[PDB]
């Protein structure tokens, strides 16, 4: 019948960050990319032992980490700073036969075997549907969008306007063999209002972490 | 002494990316930049058994990309979305006395000996011209812009206005040597509206296609 | 006490990118980043041969190619071109009992022996204070930014407003170890207004040469 979505108000006066978010929003407003090429010789293994996709796995991973820490869930409410209770992924999907992308989003859970019942179930619905948002939106996402083409050194995106959008945005490349290891180029991108390089540097650190250790 | 170019107006409502432009033209307005490192191993092996300076060589296959496939060749005409017939290189000549660089254009054929002989005639003649455009704008075209300066791995052109802005843009880098292999890292930036991640990305490869053939 | 900031009003009708300039201002303005995977090898063994820290070495390599070339030293004084006769760095301190970040600068000299005690000065006194600008702003200054956390292959800093932005921004990254090489990623955003592609090509060829040579 009906779902509420959860947030939190953060009044700038008690936070410590109330200078930069100032600085970040007016004067020094500014969006930054990074591209890391990430080891995923261990995540490919373990995902290959097992009957599973690897974009669905990669993609829990991610919302695992965007659910793990706060500066990654802000948005602007009404006119008011925000930390969304959870945030969702919404990833793109590609048609072949018509060459186009679709976004759908599917709701997060911390539970692996849940959340592919849930991405699946909305896959196997919307997979095959034309339209570019087939669910619609969500206020409380983050994106992921899959470049299964390029083995890229580099990832920019590159907005019109900024404003207000806290939402991170993941691109992933064309992974590929060095060595003995297997890496898979990774792009974030994130607003410094909300972001700074600490808060991207140890979510990779650990985005590296999970991707050896299981799902 | 008199020509008209190419014209193809597109009707938005037949097109399976009628909502995807209607997004990136506003909303979700933005332009993306990638870089890659390109293996040329083959086509510097074959450029150098020949009597062929590098730049113009490159270029053609470039722009026999840019005029194999429409999403390269968009363009806004009198309040309209139009495709060229074809688009035409806008390469950078550097003078090393002053210290700065021209853009000039040559125009495109098929066949890569009567290119050159266009390319030759073209630098031959404004080659030492110090304006900055001594052949003038040109509506159908696109750019390539020389860095043989710095072997990037990165390269993320940042522009103020996007609005319309549908003409690609390519940087290429020093080449070096990496084992065996000879790579140059290369880089587009391409703007939304027109290009998703799948048409950037098939192109890269015909990129790697033609340069591991012939000239 | 008392300092007045030196510049060069520069008349555009003589200069060579008048016509890149008054381009690059309106129809096409735009920045543009590109990242470096930097040789630093024989910069580390030097630095670790004394009792240097990389940081304020590194800062003082950046700023004296600054203050080499006018190119980065340009700004926007009162509607007019200009360049300053020197650039000081402003360069971020993390604090991670708070988790916050800090920017103060230290006025620039040629002499690495004099910037170096200059910076110690600066960051013993406002290395613990959590304003963001603790020192505050200065009119000619560039900036450093350290990002120790991710060996980036690429950086890229998009601004909201790029009017008059001349300032240049670095962003080093974590080195590695690659073979025999230690490497460290390397950024810099630049207006093309002020910076061409050789402006930018040939400070990044020196500042390999002067990693090569000593810390100063
Ligand atoms: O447009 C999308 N993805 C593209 C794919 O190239 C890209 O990731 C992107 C994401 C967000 C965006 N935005 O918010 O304006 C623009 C492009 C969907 Cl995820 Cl909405
Ligand atoms: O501006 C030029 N070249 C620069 C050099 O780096 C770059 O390729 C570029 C191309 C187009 C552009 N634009 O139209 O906004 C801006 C920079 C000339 Cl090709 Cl017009
Ligand atoms: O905010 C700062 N640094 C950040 C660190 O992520 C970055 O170097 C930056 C530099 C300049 C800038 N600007 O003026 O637009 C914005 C961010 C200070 Cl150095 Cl001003």
């Amino acid at each position: 019948e009906k779902k509420i979505t959860g947030y939190t108000t953060v009044d700038i006066s008690q936070w410590h960050r109330k200078e930069h978010f100032e600085a970040f929003q007016s004067v020094a407003q500014c969006t930054y990319n990074q591209t890391v090429q990430l080891d995923i010789t261990a995540f490919l293994k373990t995902v290959k032992k097992n009957k599973h996709k690897f974009y669905p796995a990669f993609i829990h991973i991610l919302a695992r980490l965007m659910n793990a820490h706060p500066e990654f869930r802000m948005a602007m409410k009404d006119g008011e700073l925000v930390i969304w209770d959870s945030v969702h992924p919404c990833y793109t999907v590609f048609h072949e036969q018509t060459e186009t992308f679709s976004s759908l989003w599917s709701e997060y859970h911390d539970d692996f075997r849940q959340f592919l019942h849930i991405y699946s179930q909305d896959v196997a619905c919307y997979g095959e549907n034309l339209a570019y948002f087939p669910k619609g939106f969500i206020e409380n996402m983050f994106f992921v969008s899959a470049n299964p083409w390029v083995s890229f050194t580099s990832f920019d995106l590159n907005v019109a306007n900024m404003d207000n959008f806290f939402a991170p945005v993941f691109t992933m490349g064309k992974y590929y063999t060095q060595g003995d290891k297997v890496l898979m180029p990774l792009a974030i991108q994130v607003h410094h209002a909300v972001c700074d390089g600490f808060h991207v540097g140890r979510m990779l650190n650990e985005l590296q972490q999970y991707c050896d250790e299981w799902q």
